[PDB]
Order: C-alpha cells, then sequence, then structure tokens
C-alpha cells in the first residue's frame, strides 16, 4: 500500500512584545505524529510531502503520482498547490498540481482530505478548496465562507452506517473539539456524523475513489479520546485500504 | 446594575519600514474608556474584562456570570471565546464561553453587542459570530460576509421609534461614520436606524433580554460628535437598564 | 480623442521576515506593477497621471471638479478599502468626503471607469479588494461573486474574441495565454467582448452619462503573460478601451 | 514590605504559515504568576505592573514611587520606560521615568533587576540599559553588546559569599540555562556567582539599596529545578527585605 | 539653490490583535511635509526622494548628482543605499549610492545628515552609517553602537558659537525629546549643543562641505515648538546655504 | 569524504500591503543547492542540515559527529545552535552543540565556516558568534557589531597565498558583492584576500584544522561570475579536503 501523504508542516514566526520593544524566534513543525505512527506499523508505505515540498517539487506528470494507491491531502490549502513558487515568483507557466490530482483520480487513484483549518474552506475560508478544480472531485459540497464548526467542550462522532466495512465492529467513538461542515453530496456513502453533520464520507469519482474526514487527524480538533481509542488505527487503515487504486 | 464588558482592547504590533530597513513598536490599548467612565459617572458598577482575560480566565462556570445583569460585547471576536489560551495551546477541554453566556441569557441575563471590525461579522468577516452558538441569541440576522458599511463622510442616526423608553426625549443625533449591516429579526424591536439599516435593536431569548448597537461606542465609526453628544450617557445607560436582569 | 487618463493603484510595499532557524532578518521592498503598461500609454499618446496607492492613503482629491478634468479614471490592484479607509479617516478622527462616491458622480456626470482585475481588485484574494460591499458595486458593469473570486490557471488559458467585430478589438489576433483572472458575470445590461474559460473577460457598460469597462485579468505578471506584454495588440487594447469609454 | 513589581508579561504574536498561506494566532502571557502568588503568601504587599501598564501609567511623582520600600524590573527594556504612548506616539512632554527611578534609589528606595531577554543589554542588546541614566544606579557594568550567555547544558549557581544573610543556610542550589554577562562594580558585594560570572550582587546609591541577580525568575533561563528549589522564594523574600526602604 | 531631500518617509505595516485574533492596517507618511514648505517658501529649489525610491531609481551615475548644491540625508539607513532592490533581489551588479554621494561631496557637493531613528547608527544601531565609505565624510565620529539619547522631559539646544552666519540673531532655543550622540571632529565647528553632546557640527571634506544636525527636523525628537519657532526655516536655509556648492 | 552540510536555508513571509490593505505569501527555500550538487558531483559524500533540523534534531551525542571528517557552517546563526525547540520551548536541559562542535575540532574533526547575514556576527550582528563558545575554535576575530562590507559594485578576490594546495592553480578570480570583516589571527593562515581584507583563512584548534570563507557561496554576495567560475568546485572539494580528519 502506497500512500502520498501531503501537508500537516507549518513554520511558525513568533514576534514576542514586551512594552515598546519585541524579539522573534522561529519554528518549524510536522502535525501528524500519532497518525503517521499508526499507519507505519499497520503496514502502509507513507511517502511524507510537507507543504514547502509541494511548491518546489509536486510532480509536474501524473505518472509519478500513479505509484500511489491513494494520496491525502491535510492541512495543506488549494493556494498552495495552484500557487508553486515557479507560478507565483518566476513568470513559468506550470501544470497544475490540482488537475493532476484530478486526472489521478479519475484513473484510479484514491483520495483522502482530513479536516483542519487550512482543509476544505478552512479559517477565513483560506484554503478555498471549494473554489477550486478539485471541488468537483470531492464526495462533500462546502460552505462558501468560514466553514470551521468550534467545539471546545467535546463532541462526539456517530456511526450511521456502523455495517460499513470501514468501521464495522468499532463501538464507544471519541469526542472531537471540531470539524469542517460540508454537505454530503446525495449520491455519497456518509458512514460517520458529528453534530447533526457528516464526519466520515465515501465517494466515487470515474475509476478513482474518494473519502472526506471532516475533523483533524491530530490536536487540536481531535484528542486525546480520540487517539487512544481502541479502534483509531483501523479508522485510518480502513479508510486508505478501501479507497486505495486496485 | 452590575455589568461585565468583554473587549475593547488590542495589542498593536507596528514595523515601520524605512527603505531596506524597519524598526518596530508595540503598543496596548482600551477603547472604550469614556464610555466606561460615563456608564460609572451614570451609576453603573462595571466589571473590565479585556480580551486577553478572555483567553487566560473566562469564567468556567454560569454561577460567576448570573451575578451580572448584563454583559456587554464589543471589539472582540468569536475566536477569543472558543479558542482560549488552555484550548488552542495546552490541549485541554473547557467550557465553551458561547455557551455559557448563551446559558446565562436564557436564565434571565441581559445581553449587549456593540458594533466595530471584531463584532458581528467584521473586518474580513473576522468576529463570525454568525457561525456560532451566540447566532441564535442575538435579534439580528448577520451577513454571510464582511458586513462593514464605510461612511467616511458620515451619516446621521434616525430614531425611527422617538418613543421607545430608551430613546425617549433624545434629539440632535450625532453622525457616523460606518456601521455593521445586519437584519433584525421579525420579532425584534427597531429603535433607531442608520441609512435605513438597523443601528438599535431590542430582543428576548427565553427568560433574558437583548441589545445590538450596530455602529461603535468609540472611533473611529463612533465620532467625536458621538462621544460629546447630550444623549450619549443616556443613551447607554437606558439600554443596559432596559435589558437587565429582572 | 486627446486623453487625460487618471491611473490608480499598481504598487506595493512588501515587508519580507526572512526566517533562518531561531532568528529572522527582514528586507523592505517597494514596487511598482505596471510600468510596461503606463509606458505602452505615453507611447500611444495618452496623458497619465499616475497615483499609487500610498497616495490614495495621504494625498486622494476632495474635489470632484479636480475628478472631472480626467476622461477616464483607471483602478488596478488596489482594495475598496484604501478609497474608504485614507489616513484622516482612520487614524485622525476627521469627517472626509468619500472617495468611492466621488468616483461614482464622476461616472454620473460623464467620465469613464476601468477596473482591471486582480488579487486586490472586484473581490480578489480572500474578498480583501471587497468591491461588492461598496457604493462602487452599482457603477460597475459586471456583478461579483460572494467571496474570494479568482481563478487560478498554471497552465494558462487564452483570451477569446466573442465580439470579434467590437471597434476595441477588431483586427486583433492571435490571442494570449493568461495564468487567472477574477471570476464575474456580466450585468445582462452590458457587452460581453472577450471571454475567458468562457467567463466574462471584456465588458462594456454604461452607468448614467458616464461609460465603463472591466477586464477581469490582469495587466502584470503573473496572471498577465510576458506573452500578454509583448502581444502586438497589447497597447492598442488598453489604448482602444480607454479611447471607448472616455468622456465626451 | 510594599513592592513594585514592573515587566514579566509579553504579547505573541504567532504567524502559522503552511506552503503559501499563513493564518494568525495571538495571547497575552505573564511569566511570574506564581512567583508572585508566592511572594503574596510570605507576606509581600504587591503592586504588579506588566510592560504595557508601563506604557500608559507610570507614576509622574517622586512621591508616588516613594510609596514602595523596593522596585523589581524583570524582562522590561528600557525604550518601554523612556518612550511611553504619551512620548512616542501622542507628541506630548513627559517625566523621564527611567529618572524617576534613578531619584527614587536616591532618596532610599530599593532597586532589583533580573536578568532575561530584555534586561540589561539582553538579547541583540535590545534592552539598552548601558547606554540611559540608569546606567550609573546598578552595582555592575554591562557588555557593549548583546550579553547573553546561553547554556542549554545548564549551569548551577555557585555561593561565593554563603555566609551573606540574603543565602545564609541555602544548599543545592540548582541550574540555569542561561545569563546576562556582567561586571560587578569595585564597591559591590557579589554573593552568588554563575559559570564565574556575577549571578546576584548587591550594591548602594546614595540613600538607597540596590541587586541585580543575572539569570531570570521564569522559563527558560529559570529552570525547573530552579522554580521549584526550596529556598527559591527566600531568596526573593530575602533579597527585597535586604534592599528594602526601612 | 538646487537641492536633493533624502528619505523622511515609511510603510508602517500594524498588527491590531484583538485576543485571538488579528487584523492589519498599512499606512504611508511622509515625515517632512513641513520642512520641505518652509525649504521651499524661503527660495530652496527641491527635488524631495523617498525612501523607497532610493530603493527602485536612485540616479546610477553621478553626473546626474552634480546638478544639486547640496545632498540632505534624513531618516534613512545605510542599507537603502548599499542594497538597492537590482542589487539585493535581481542578482545585478551596480554602482555604490554611498561611494557616488562621497564623490559628489569631494568635487564640490554639499551634504547634510539630519539625525533620527534611521541615521547615523540610531536604533539597535540599524542606521549603520559608521560600518560604511560614507563615515569618513562625516564631521563627526559615530558610536560603536545605538547612539539614541531619549529626552521625553525635554531639552532645550544652546548656542555655542552664536556668531557663526548659520545661527545669527537666533535665540530663545527650542525643547528636543531627544538626538543622536556623536563626538569631535577635532577640526570641525560645533555651532548648536544639547545636553553637553554636538547638535549642529560644520566641516569639510575636500572641496565639498558638510554639516550634521544631531536632532530630527520632524516628531518626535524634533517638537511642535521647534516647528514653529520663528527661526526654524531660517536654521535650515541657512546651513543649507552655507554648505551649498561654491 | 564525510561532511555534514549546515544551514543554507530559510522561510520567508512576505507580507504585501497595497493601500490599507495586505495579503501574505510564504515560501520555504534553500540556498546552496548548486553548492551541494557541485560537491556531490566533485566526490563528496554530504548529509544536509538545514537550519530547522538543527532545532528538531542535532546530534547530542559527540560520537555522531565524530563520523563526519568535515562540518560546513554557512548562513545559520549560533542562536539556532543554541536554542533548539526543546530548550526554547519544551523546558529541557540539552547538549550544547556548539560545544559539541568545539569538542568535534578538538579531537580533529574539520571545521568551514561561510560568511553571509547570518554567518559571523553578520546583519545586526545576528549571528552572534563572537559572544559563544565557537568564537574561540575560528582562525579570525570579529567585529563587535555588524561585520558586513557591502560592495554592490563588485570587488575581485586576491591570491596571497598562491602556492598554497587549496588555490594553487586557480586563476582569473571572480567578483563578490560583500563579505563579512574580521581579523586573521596571527597563528592562522591568509589564502585569499578580498578588499584587503581576509576572504580565505586557515588555522589549527589542537588536533583539529579550521577554515573560515568570508564572503557567501550563493547570491547576492557570491555572484553568478564566482558560481559559474571554473574552479568554483575546486576552491570548495580542495579547502573541505585541506581541513578534513586527519
Amino acid at each position: 500500500l502506497k500512500v502520498l501523504f501531503i501537508g500537516e508542516s507549518w513554520h511558525i514566526h513568533m514576534i514576542h512584545s514586551k512594552g515598546y520593544d519585541s524579539f522573534t524566534s522561529s519554528k518549524y513543525e510536522e502535525g501528524a505524529t500519532w497518525l503517521l505512527e499508526c499507519l507505519r506499523k499497520g503496514g502502509v508505505d507513507i511517502d511524507y510531502m510537507p507543504a514547502h515540498t509541494v511548491q518546489i517539487a509536486f510532480p509536474e506528470s501524473i505518472d509519478e503520482l500513479n505509484r500511489y494507491d491513494v494520496i491525502v491531502i491535510s492541512d495543506i490549502g488549494s493556494n498552495t498547490f495552484l500557487l508553486q513558487n515557479e507560478t507565483f515568483y518566476q513568470l513559468k507557466i506550470k501544470p497544475n498540481a490540482l488537475e493532476s490530482i484530478k486526472e489521478y483520480v479519475k484513473n484510479g487513484g484514491g483520495l483522502l482530505m482530513i479536516g483542519g483549518y487550512l482543509s476544505f474552506m478552512g479559517i477565513e475560508a483560506k484554503a478555498n478548496y471549494k473554489n477550486t478544480v478539485l471541488a468537483e472531485v470531492l464526495p462533500v459540497i462546502m460552505l462558501d465562507g468560514d466553514d470551521r464548526v468550534e467545539k471546545p467542550e467535546g463532541i462526539c462522532a456517530e456511526a450511521v452506517s456502523p455495517e460499513h466495512p470501514v468501521v464495522n465492529g468499532f463501538s464507544d467513538y471519541p469526542v472531537f473539539l471540531g470539524y469542517n461542515q460540508a454537505v454530503a453530496r446525495d449520491d455519497a456513502d456518509v458512514v460517520l456524523t458529528i453534530n447533526n453533520d457528516p464526519l466520515l464520507v465515501f465517494g466515487e469519482y470515474q475509476q478513482g475513489k474518494t473519502a472526506c474526514f471532516m475533523s483533524d487527524c491530530s490536536p487540536h480538533w481531535g484528542t486525546q479520546q480520540f487517539m487512544s481509542w481502541p479502534f483509531y488505527t483501523d479508522l485510518w487503515v480502513n479508510t486508505l485500504q478501501f479507497i486505495a487504486r486496485k
């Protein structure tokens, strides 16, 4: 099982202001710690690609993407795919990464999007996925502005399709502190809900298969109850297996 | 009258660029110093909670809140309540501040929202109140995006209910330089208008009474003329009095 | 025939924070974005006043009589906030005439208005240009989207003439590629002359005595390609459209 | 014992860049809350002043300052004192706070400076105390530039006068992760050292007693070992008592 | 009298953090609008070159600079001259603007430098002129770091050579709120001092004449008193006339 | 030949202000991709550690560094080595990276420092190496502040020891757009000069060998002329060999 995992990286610039003055500290992080560990011990072969790597060296032809059984996109916005460094600074004409991913799915590849501030529409609608060529590929329809539902008190998932292969045999469903609100396309399969909204949704796109998980795999939307839940590793392994190219 | 007044505080970081170079200066400031003085001189006992205080120490129990007759919210966005520091950084599960306020009004508490860049939807829709559980509490319906109406040339408030107890006897209404555009709910009372949009609106949410002032109590939208208006204190005192716990 | 045009916008001030591990140094960079275009209009006989964004903040004309001297006003890559929230308004507590009202009255009374697309035009990036929620929306011959209205095409797509006999574009050929545009809907009132990805690209209208135009992509990179800049009809396009909508 | 404790507060300013895009996060924090609570529980009456308050509301009269037995300055640079908002933005003439403090010590009051990134010279020499009218008041002589000594390995303190009233009885000296490098003046008593540099130093300036602790009372220089060290509270209580106006 | 006036412009990026959220406003200002009016009213022919214009369009050859009798440098650091856009971003090799200026003074041109945060050494020594090829042209010797003397209390200027043609028949000198501290030079003439440091200094460099005014022509160091002083226009016109190309 | 190459990486966050408004674009870049490729093709086996990796994963063990024949430090400041994430954010005691590097060289390892804004002292003295435990290892003595010499007009390298093994045979020396200014130690060998200042210096520290190259390997200081100079690879390959363990 060959998986391309894109995103879950950030560069924080901190300005510490003390009265009149300030000094800065800068940091690089990667965010999918418990998830990529769970996937690796679960038999998945991950090629990890940080957001900044998309900007410099996203594959220019579909053949390179074709080796992957699933592509995962998490906490990385459409602007990163569409406005690669060569496009935005170097005045080049470049192949469209999102059309590439679209073609990839058309011809058999799986696609998962995991929720977050830079997934779907996201914080201040920055992820902007709705207004891109990738919107039609996805089994949910996005809202037109900021789509976050913030639940700092926590709220739990429900199985609505408990007999579905991905979640059959699961129970005692965990709690989340937020998600992106979207509306499942009506030909899609909703498997888990949250707060009267979809949480886990499967669809199809020509030959390929699609999944959306509307919450996060890590903090803060993903809680301790979530990552310690007996069925955490199986959720992500099972969803990738379900949508993998055959 | 005991009143909790939340917001009207900011930390400015200024980056001054002179050609190639830049130096910084930083500045904390409070915005409704005049208003709070007028309210205290009109006999109101005010507990002032600046925005950073919400982040560190917002009351977790409705019992703490129930000792207030009115809570006022001005220039502080929904994210500040929902994403407190223990939530966003320390990975804690925290009671929901907006639910707490919602519960407080439910049980006889009065709620005022004052307009500004960080009220209602606000600049770039950053206040984002429409997409929250507090939306249902307010006597107005907000727009889906940035809801500012900028009027640098100034427009007058107009009284469409000159007889309303809160505004009775006022005259010579002042000029404002902008407001948040919203739609008064069907069951709410429009007392004042601005550019024919609602300006002062009153309503109910179970046992509690609600109010929205659609422009600012402070500059630049709340003008010098507004702040030194004879009815300025009356306006604000009368409205707290009107929606106070009975 | 002899055009006096006010060209507003097409300037910016980048602050760059260069983070190297723990540390950062900064460099700050002014640029102007339409030097090429302005040179072409100069050579094509247009009398141009250039007003960068910062100059609208300090010194936008308060008098309509002062605007009335211009045959056309061009707005490009400058947001509505810049016009509405001049320094005296936002910092200095003054009442001040509304720049967008002034522009509106200038059009009502026979002035021309051209808006050129970009990140700080129409709605633009993150909807910051925000023109739909301003008193200028009714003046334009297009209806904007409710959010971010960019269509990014890194692979490029070419413009197409849907009214190739229209005076402005008559005789043009070999239309160039663009890397993006602002998506809008033409008023069913207006004349769509060029399209891009089947969306309007060049649109003409009227507003009381004045005449209006919208070009939905950029005059400059990255949306305006080098191919577009050196396209044989670049000059005539902008010159003809200025001339089409000019006062008289 | 009546003490004016200045500083140990900051606002960050977090820019989170995920590929092309970024979103921001902001928080105010206070660094010495438990220390301050420990001082109050140990009989010290504290007026606490976050750095931003210094810019808004610093005492202009000598008589106001004279009511304090000690003033403490921690992680707030000279610019904050010299460039209050009325000076830097409001273009008003106003009393010099550093002259006020210097005058306060002449008249008998105690002064302690705790090290950190915005004490002494500090990071990029931004604190800049050496170039101010307060330099002559301090019992140490500062470097010409950035005076940090970073010790991420840790280094333990050392008593050179273990018999001094302030540190008599103390034992098991904890580690620090750094300090500001300076030189004790000839007329000054060095009580603790750090990597052979002064760590704790007492002196006099006319009637007033003075003190410098060269590391931080807080993270990260003040280690967890230091926070929890028996005598940690005693160090602070003792040095305050020692330098206090009687 | 033909004069090139460089600097006195900045672009400010303001980050207004209201709790979790922040909004931004950017602001361009020119700082010597008043000075330039006074100078042109004194019949000086001024070409004004903002800092950003130096970045983008500084004259490449000395011929163009020689149309000026004096060059004035105010609140623009040496990095702006040394690191123009083509140099720093476009990989081009180009003429050294600081060398050009120095050559200009060498062959008759006059040079005045006016103090500020981006003059001489300046705030955090960012202006950095001491470490440049221009330092030897100036009739003062700078300090090795931050050279600001901050005087929010105010200090008046004092004439030590009232007989000098520049200040003849000036009296009642205004207050200033700070200045850059420098020394000497031995063969230079100090006309005004400030807090016993030089304020207005004249010297020469080969054929050209030089001047340094150590404080600001503008706020906040240059107070509104100074701005409204009857000899404000006379000071600047006389200094310019005194150093103009003979 | 086994070489650890550290630095030459940065994340840019760009704030584009157009009038009142701004949008942001961010990008990670690497600056020595060319050099690294040249060195690979020239028989050097490189482990490349970008700055952010030093913050997360710097060899705690002196035995880890001992596997390397040379360590190269370029455009990365002392602070990054000293203030790794677990030091600065988590509150953990860590081995001192600079002490490790010193021990490493002391025991026979090679050390090359390449010039730029975040080397030696650098821009605003930010690299700060002079005030660290690594300073005594380097074969040069650094200035006390900003040590840049900007030469936008270009300046040639010169050979002063043409017969030195590192440069023997080189000719037609390229032009540089700047360098850090330092002074060679008496016991060290100066092989190349720039503007009469040292450009290439070799030394020893106990068993180990040291090199310093005072200009940049990359733009803008390192011109296109330098980078495509026939001896470009030989310069770096030769210097690595000359200082290699041993």
